[PDB]
């Protein structure tokens, strides 16, 4: 681990309906919800800093208890305004149950942005607790 960033960090940008909410079960006692149902309802991590250009592992801590019978939640991930990389996040079976999954990201030396969104009407990303970047 080279850096951890809480979703609710006040440095971050929340668009639209995305919102910081309290959960004692979450890291830092908060998470970001209502990411999705249109690309304007986004979470952007600002100033994700690494010393070297390259591919890193981004460990995402999240909750997803959607049912249709559990289902995955899709999220689009854009690095530095780049093209979306889609990820299907498994079901944690409870909205207060936070697990992790890994997504590879290409970062520049210095500060980077990472945006989480889902542009599909009625479709939501998981709730995001925090991310960690590992070299
Ligand atoms: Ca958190
Ligand atoms: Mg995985």
């Amino acid at each position: 681990t080279i850096n951890v960033y809480e979703a609710e960090d006040p440095a971050n940008t929340l668009g639209g309906a995305a919102v910081r909410q309290r959960d004692n079960a979450a890291s830092g006692g908060q998470y970001v919800g209502w990411i999705g149902n249109g690309s304007n309802n986004y979470l952007q991590f600002n100033n994700v800093y690494v010393p070297q250009a390259g591919t890193y592992r981004m460990v995402v801590q999240f909750a997803n208890a959607e049912v249709f019978n559990v289902v995955d939640r899709y999220c689009s991930i854009s690095v530095n305004g780049g093209p979306e990389k889609g990820h299907y996040f498994f079901n944690t079976r409870g909205w207060n149950t936070y697990r992790t999954d890994i997504i590879d990201v290409y970062l520049n030396a210095g500060n980077n942005t990472i945006r989480f969104y889902n542009g599909t009407s009625g479709s939501y990303a998981p709730n995001i607790d925090k991310i960690a970047i590992a070299a």
